[PDB]
């Protein structure tokens, strides 16, 4: 059948992410592969433009939540989307510094996912630390998952990456997923989704190249009275 | 000597709260005890002007970090900083709802720490859930800490409120705990703190009596430091 079980074999994806900051244009594309039982994977993306123009740090979180390790009691929402498929609309707001909104879909064919995402990146500071490629590791944080409705859930969190100058940059990040299909989906209760990520140089064409991998998993807290 | 050491014990604490709500004033004091090793205590708390004025949900957060339970490897900020005690400026935003600022003012003496927090809630919704109290249970979060410069972490936390409909309101809270000494105190690596919240009406009199229980740990994840 759906869902889950279309994600039970070692599966690839392909990213193609159209974008903008402050006005230049850029576009990235991105593929790898995901072994089952996922939670652990590595991407490789290209910026198809040249030089990307901003840090590429903020660009994590473009280059698959489907990948992301469940366990039994927390229904896995982005993998039951499928075959019928996952929009997501997201932004992250960066302190003292720009907007990125980015418009996601992904679909499924046999085992790969192909993503599409338009990201706009608003009012970024040109001499911040995301335009002057200043920021340097990502940190892991705890996402945090709630329902939204009958054919969504709302994945908030805390996004910090330290920079050059010592001070964490940090993105409040706020991204809805809902089910592009009609029929009734299991909808999970609050719970996290934690995430950890390392984005490092490739060796560099006329195009920027980067390796990133991450590792992410999903888990729940009871409540009182216990 | 001081910080951790001072923590080895059963303690006490006290809590007064200056607050307002839309103009409306009103005061609550509460009080309890922590057990070593932490990490699971209750307080009392009374609205001394009456009825409280909203939700008593939102308060949650104002009736004591330095009685979460921390492992070994995770430096304790809330404790090091005793026994000059520390200060806390805390923003909590409502999604489509008001705000409330507090400033708050730690205190040690022997084994009772003494709170001081004034409270402005500006801007709530008196057609919402917090000023018509339909706020029915607190979502246990994972708060994240991060160092903040010199002398200080900062705590961000999602903290959501189910409501009477079965809805959920969202309070973004961003929190700054400062060191009120004078030496130079390390400040801890990122991590979290798992809040799990729960309050229970007592049998209001004259007075709101609120009783509330709060489980709290930190934990850390560790980053990937191999290559590819
Ligand atoms: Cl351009
Ligand atoms: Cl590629
Ligand atoms: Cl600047
Ligand atoms: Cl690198
Ligand atoms: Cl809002
Ligand atoms: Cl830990
Ligand atoms: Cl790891
Ligand atoms: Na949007
Ligand atoms: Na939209």
């Amino acid at each position: 059948e759906g869902g889950p079980a279309l994600f039970q074999s070692d599966m690839t994806f392909k990213i193609f992410i159209d974008g903008e900051v402050n006005g230049q244009k850029f576009t990235i594309v991105a593929d790898g592969s995901s072994k089952f039982p996922h939670g652990d994977f590595n991407a490789h993306a290209v910026c198809e433009t040249g030089k990307l123009p901003m840090s590429w740090k903020p660009i994590c979180h473009l280059i698959e939540p489907f990948f992301a390790r469940y366990p039994d009691g927390i229904s896995h929402f982005a993998q039951e989307c499928f075959p019928e498929g996952l929009s997501i609309d997201r932004t992250v707001r960066f302190e003292n510094d720009g907007t990125m909104t980015s418009h996601h879909t992904y679909e499924l064919d046999d085992t790969c996912v192909v993503s599409r995402i338009t990201v706009n990146c608003d009012g970024f500071q040109p001499d911040g630390p995301i335009m002057r490629d200043q920021l340097v590791d990502i940190l892991p944080n705890e996402t945090h998952m709630f329902p939204h409705g009958p054919n969504a859930v709302r994945q908030l969190a805390f996004i910090g990456f330290t920079t050059a100058d010592g001070g964490l940059m940090m993105g409040h990040f706020d991204s809805k997923m809902t089910f592009n299909g009609s029929r009734a989906i299991e909808i999970p209760g609050p719970h996290f989704v934690t995430i950890i990520t390392k984005q490092m140089r490739d060796t560099s064409d006329k195009r920027d190249h980067v390796c990133q991998r991450e590792v992410a998993y999903a888990h729940s807290v009871p409540r009182i009275t216990s």
